[PDB]
């Protein structure tokens, strides 16, 4: 039986393919994988492919690509017999060779010869076995046309020896009968098989073939003297005959007088800075009260706009049937074909019903909802599918880019339609990272290190314009507002000074203008002196979340070190090395290569390496996209891609995948399908390497989800051992290794000494641990040993463990007295431990994969701690930071994840987690933390626009008000956040204050800093708008080139942006340790920053762009024939009146025939001019400056130039604008009109049946023959 493996990858190992086991192994034999089975060598593990072995007694063939088994056969003499898969002779079927021949066995298991005339599709095999595809055969003369992939008869013309012959399926060509191409490409013959060209009569219809002999669609032209169009049918349209329904129909009605508007200005309209929406309401003259009496209307009788007034019939139609099936219209479908004049009397029997349930219910409520849900409403197509019904009001007609996390995205523009949404010039500068913050891309830096960029302007949300400076001020503000929270919430508390932040975490840094790195460092230089030597600035750790590569060195010539970088390069060789599975691991090795930041072989110096916090996990790194992995495994339906799980937003999703990631975590190594292996060893080596602050995530030491800090990961115990042991031993110089066995030995001399040969200080004996490392869960030393040198400092000196690994898991020993006298070893005169396979050895546990220990020197007291204090001295240069003993004793922890339940409504108290916090304050002083970041604690919105938006996560980076930390609600409701009230919070940050460390100052509490978005907010703007992708690219969308969007972009105003925007401004400027900031000129503006200005109301001028909302194209209503927006707020011409019905004036829509031409009026009531206008869903026509259609004449040829754009469009004398269609001169030559209706110059064009063409620049098409 070949067993069937599961679970591990493929490999390539000498040019060949192996296949690696889940225990990692590589394997030998006949096995099952991918439910086809292949064959691997017994020596050297090699795969098998296009070769012939034995499994279980049977002669089995492998593919030569893919290496699976397969058919074959093999001719000894006479006719090959043929043989399935799996061995055994065909009996009656199929079998194909390698060479590619296909043979056909019969019942007695001869190769069939000859026709093979099957159920319903007659095929053909050649003498000596083969089948036949792709040619044509005369079985007796017939030549059979036979397919490519099937050797089934088709019907096919074939150009052989003479042109244009059509063959059928039983092989007679087809004289007098039409004929159709693998492409479907129409040919028709004549009686004798020649074909036909040019305009032919078939059944009592016009169809054109062009010279090759193919039958057309779309192609306009005179024939015959003829002006004649044929359509996707191929049939001939008269150019002659209008295609409109002549007449038109008056919309004045008794009931108009009484549905006019009240007033014709802002009063009497719902509307956004002036303009009308879909959704927008309005006060009638007068109202059908009761359906039954028309009454003069009050102040408060709005009705929805919808109701009396629509922007063409298609929508009057619709709303007809769906208020019909809300069950308040008549029994009866309606149509956009369906007379004007039915439409209109519909409506009014509507709105006697829709009265009448407005009384019965003495609310409007229902009513709203009902017109809300019609806009976004779907309906059933002629294919039989789901389909907006209003494409013009939904996401549907939003299309460009793909490329942005929330599907789309605009850049807002100015216009002179929209003057109070328009920005300053010189505003609005996209795309400044710190590596393009000129304007230009510059690589700072050197020779084996990267200096991409991978920064962008839109990331989620409305993107904020950081390139303002009255922007960047508000900027400085909330940062100054956030470092003095405490004394500005709570002024009557005397221990308000306490609840003050300390640092920042700045988020988002490659997609926010890089100027408010510089504003931000200036502001701390300012306020507290971090120039002035270590001990300031060690007292305020602030972080940078950059993650293009060339950050880092923009960090160190352009901002100081005014922010610490990340270590990208230390946690990606962490978990390539380290948490991958066996398959995709990469080799220890890999820690003492040159692209590395820090180079760790021979650290013995200070103030050399980059200030840097490193790290494994952080609440969105390598956490979310586990848990989206696998939804994406158990929903395939509704997520196929790793991407597309991300998007995912459902609970019960998430429910589910975390029950699977939580029972995952706890299998053993060698079966965490999805989960990371080696975790403590990650962190054994991440809190004992030199010239770095480490960073500990929460859900590392607990678990993802669930109630704050209430349940353990299997990984508590060793992390929790190694951060105490960070205080105690920690210290000195490092210098890591590997031996031939690929095993990693960390070791750290000891504070005193930086090097193996240094003698060291006092401090120096008791001091400095020891690490070994292995990913290796075969390992076997056998004859060899490995080797901890330590330095000569610890000669002859006893060595106890910290950690060590057994089968059961990982022992950690909290003191010298929990050790076994086995286990104590002392080491020789050089410095040196040696290690026994009878000691070091392969492990597979739930915490190991390889071996893992950590040895300490043995005698250390309980006073003796391994951390630094803070140099006072001056120091020189431009780093802020200095990469020393003294930054190396802090440590950060990331205490929040971002599924950490959500506490109820009305959950109780220490369920939030900022009075969690308090109670376990000692916890953290006790791991060594020396700062706290904690989690954003604005406000979070609740519309699910983006994960961190939903309502079961509320993380906090998805805000509307970002001063608005916890506050209680107008009546002095307790109103937390996810992690509590802004007392609550107060609380947290006063018992960490509380907390000293070592040097005896607090624990620093750090705000998080989040620029770049804003999310949901409550009022609607007008803006004028290009759609985009994230980089701010035009997508190129014809429809969305600077129109108008009603943008929920615009705060409520009476908000805690309100009250505290720009409040401290006039404060800072008076201030004479400010000066330096205020006067700075920013890299990106040249300009200096502008505090002269408040925000307090934000608003689309003060935005670069913002996400697609989905409002739709047409949201912002519009009327058709002047082709102007509606606005009430404005007397201006470049808007359009309010429709004539609706200020009760004589109306009438439709299109009139004249002596002189022909003019239409929309809807509205209004003439077109100059404007494009589609008719009944079909075709287009043009209107000119006078009102009238252009049409095309004998004089004057249909290929026009009509709007001075230079732009050339085909116009019949119906006046009918042909769209995707080809065109005809007089003269002869052919023209294609695009999409938009336009002339196409220089291109080829591809055609529906697979047919080019080409067009020259002149427009016209390149002659065939
Ligand atoms: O370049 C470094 C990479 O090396 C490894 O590549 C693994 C491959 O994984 C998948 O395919 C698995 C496939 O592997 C062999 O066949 C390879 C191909 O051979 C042909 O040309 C054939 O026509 C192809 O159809 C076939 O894929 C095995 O014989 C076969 O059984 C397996 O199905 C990917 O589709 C490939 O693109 C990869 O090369 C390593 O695993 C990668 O991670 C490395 O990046
Ligand atoms: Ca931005
Ligand atoms: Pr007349
Ligand atoms: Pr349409
Ligand atoms: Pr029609």
């Amino acid at each position: 039986v070949p067993e069937t493996i599961t679970g591990g990858r493929y490999s390539l190992k000498d040019g060949y393919y192996v296949y690696l086991d889940k225990q990692g192994k590589q394997v030998v034999g006949p096995k099952n994988i991918d439910n086809h089975l292949q064959y691997f060598d017994e020596t050297t593990g090699k795969q098998v492919k296009g070769d012939f072995r034995s499994v279980n007694g049977k002669r089995i063939y492998f593919n030569a690509n893919l290496g699976y088994a397969d058919d074959y056969t093999t001719d000894v003499a006479g006719k090959l017999v043929g043989y399935d898969s799996n061995g055994n002779q065909v009996k009656a079927g199929y079998v194909t060779n390698s060479q590619g021949k296909t043979y056909y066995f019969n019942n007695q298991g001869e190769a069939i010869i000859g026709l093979k005339t099957d159920n319903n599709k007659t095929q053909y095999f050649g003498p000596d076995g083969a089948q036949v595809k792709g040619a044509f055969q005369q079985v007796n003369g017939k030549n059979i046309y036979f397919d490519a992939q099937t050797g089934y008869a088709r019907q096919n013309v074939g150009f052989l020896d003479g042109t244009a012959k059509g063959f059928d399926e039983q092989g007679n060509q087809i004289k007098s009968g039409i004929a159709t191409d693998l492409s479907g490409n129409v040919y028709y013959f004549d009686a004798s098989g020649k074909m036909l060209t040019g305009v032919q009569n078939i059944d009592g219809k016009k169809y054109y073939f062009d010279e090759q002999g193919h039958r057309r669609r779309n192609y306009a032209g005179v024939f015959n003297n003829e002006f004649i169009y044929f359509g996707l049918d191929g049939v001939g349209q008269s150019a002659i005959e209008y295609q409109f329904e002549k007449g038109l129909t008056s919309q004045n009605s008794v009931a108009t007088s009484h549905n006019a508007a009240k007033s014709y200005d802002t009063k009497s309209f719902t509307n956004v800075d002036g303009f009308l929406t879909a959704n927008s309401w309005y006060r009638p003259t007068d109202i059908l009260r009761n359906g039954t009496k028309w009454e003069p209307s009050t102040e408060t009788d709005f009705r929805p706009l919808l109701m009396t007034w629509w922007p063409d019939k298609e929508v009057q139609a619709n709303y007809l049937n769906y208020m019909s099936a809300l069950g308040l219209g008549d029994q009866k479908i309606y149509t956009g074909a369906s007379s004007q004049l039915d439409l209109n009397n519909a409506a009014l029997i509507v709105q006697e019903a829709i009265e009448k349930k407005i009384s019965l219910e003495k609310s409007t409520k229902w009513l709203d909802d009902s017109i809300k849900s019609f806009i976004k409403s779907k309906r059933k197509d002629i294919q039989g599918n789901l389909v907006d019904t209003n494409p013009g009001w939904t996401i549907d007609s939003e299309t460009g880019s793909t490329n942005h996390l929330q599907n789309g995205a605009f850049i807002f523009t100015n216009s002179p339609l929209v003057p109070e949404a328009n920005a300053a010039e010189g505003n609005r500068l996209i795309n400044r990272t710190p590596s393009q913050q000129t304007g230009n891309h510059i690589s700072y830096a050197s020779q084996p290190y990267s200096g991409d960029d991978w920064g962008y302007e839109l990331l989620l949300g409305n993107d904020v314009d950081n390139s303002n400076p009255i922007v960047q001020a508000e900027q400085l503000n909330w940062i100054h507002y956030l470092m003095n929270f405490g004394t500005i919430t709570a002024p009557q508390d005397p221990d308000a000074h306490l609840a003050n932040f300390d640092s920042i975490r700045i988020d988002a840094v490659d997609n926010v203008d890089a100027d408010l790195l510089q504003i931000a460092g200036d502001y701390f230089k300012a306020a507290y002196q971090v120039g002035e030597n270590d001990k300031n600035a060690n007292q305020h750790i602030h972080i940078l979340q950059d993650w293009s590569p060339n950050d880092v060195w923009y960090n160190q010539q352009v901002n100081g070190n005014s922010q610490l970088t990340m270590d990208a390069t230390m946690q990606n060789q962490l978990l390539a090395s380290l948490t991958r599975p066996i398959t995709s691991r990469d080799s220890m090795k890999s820690f003492t290569k040159d692209a590395l930041l820090v180079h760790r072989t021979a650290d013995n110096s200070y103030n050399q390496a980059v200030p840097n916090y490193s790290f494994i996990r952080a609440h969105d790194s390598e956490v979310q996209t586990i848990i989206a992995k696998i939804i994406s495994d158990k929903h395939p339906d509704l997520y196929p891609t790793v991407d597309k799980a991300l998007l995912a937003k459902d609970s019960a999703l998430y429910d589910e995948a975390f029950t699977e990631y939580n029972a995952d975590m706890q299998k053993i190594s060698s079966q965490k399908q999805y989960t990371h292996n080696n975790m403590p060893s990650a962190y054994a080596i991440l809190l004992t390497n030199k010239d770095t602050v480490p960073r500990v995530y929460y859900g590392d030491l607990f678990t993802d989800n669930g109630e704050y800090m209430a349940n353990k990961t299997p990984y508590y115990d060793a992390i929790t051992s190694l951060l105490t042991a960070r205080t105690k031993f920690v210290s000195g110089g490092q210098s890591l290794s590997v031996d031939k066995n690929d095993v990693l030995t960390s070791v750290r001399y000891g504070k005193g000494a930086l090097s193996a040969t240094d003698n060291g200080s006092s401090d120096t004996r008791n001091q400095g641990i020891g690490v070994i490392v292995s990913n290796n869960p075969n390992l076997d030393l056998n004859n060899d040993k490995v080797t901890l040198s330590m330095g000569i400092s610890h000669a002859h000196q006893a060595y106890r463990p910290l950690l060590l690994t057994n089968s059961q898991g990982i022992v950690a020993y909290a003191t010298d007295s929990e050790v076994p006298q086995n286990l104590y070893k002392t080491t020789n005169d050089k410095g040196e431990l040696t290690f026994d396979a009878s000691e070091i050895k392969g492990y597979d546990t739930v915490q190991t994969s390889g071996y893992l220990a950590v040895w300490v020197p043995v005698g250390a007291s309980d006073e003796q701690d391994a951390r630094t204090i803070a140099s006072t001295e001056k120091n020189n240069g431009n780093s802020v930071y200095h990469s020393n003993a003294a930054l190396d004793s802090q440590l950060i922890y990331e205490g929040f994840s971002n599924f950490q339940t959500v506490p109820s409504k009305n959950a109780s108290a220490d369920e939030y987690a900022n009075v969690i916090i308090a109670k376990h304050a000692a916890d953290f002083n006790k791991w060594g933390v020396t700062s706290f970041q904690m989690a954003p604690q604005y406000r979070s919105s609740t519309d699910g626009s983006f994960l961190d938006a939903v309502d079961t996560v509320q993380n906090g980076y998805a805000f509307t008000d970002r001063y608005d930390l916890g506050f209680n609600a107008a009546d002095g409701s307790k109103n937390p956040t996810k992690y509590g009230t802004d007392e609550d919070l107060r609380n947290a940050i006063k018992s960490l204050h509380a907390q000293k460390t070592y040097d005896g100052s607090s624990i620093q509490v750090m705000a998080d800093f989040v620029p770049d978005q804003l999310y949901n907010m409550p009022l609607e703007q007008a803006v004028s708008v290009i759609r985009t992708d994230k980089y701010g690219v035009n997508s190129e969308n014809p429809d969305i080139q600077n129109i108008i969007y009603a943008a929920n972009i615009k705060s409520s105003g009476t908000d805690y942006q309100s009250i505290y925007g720009g409040k401290y401004l006039a404060e800072l400027q008076k201030n004479p340790l400010f000066k330096s900031l205020f006067d700075r000129i920013q890299i990106s503006t040249k300009k200096t920053i502008d505090p002269n200005t408040r925000i307090t109301q934000w608003s689309a001028k003060y935005f670069n762009g913002s996400n697609i909302q989905g409002k739709g194209i047409n949201y912002v209503l519009k009327d058709w024939a002047s082709n102007k927006y509606f606005n009430v707020s404005s007397n201006d011409d470049m808007y359009s009146r309010l429709p004539k019905q609706l200020m009760n004036q004589e109306s009438n829509t439709g299109f009139i025939v004249d002596d002189i031409g022909v003019k239409y009026y929309s809807i509205s009531g209004y003439q077109a001019k100059n404007t494009f206008v589609e008719d009944g869903n079909g075709e287009w026509y043009y209107f000119d400056n006078d009102g009238y259609m252009v049409k095309s004449t004998e004089e004057s040829g249909p290929l026009r130039t009509v709007n001075a754009s230079s732009k050339k469009y085909y116009i019949l004398p119906n006046g009918v604008e042909i769209r995707n269609s080809f065109g005809q001169d007089i003269q002869g030559n052919t023209y294609y009109f695009d999409a938009r209706g336009e002339m196409v110059t220089s291109q080829y064009i591809s055609d529906d049946t697979q047919n080019i063409y080409y067009f020259n620049n002149d427009g016209t098409m390149a002659k065939k023959g």
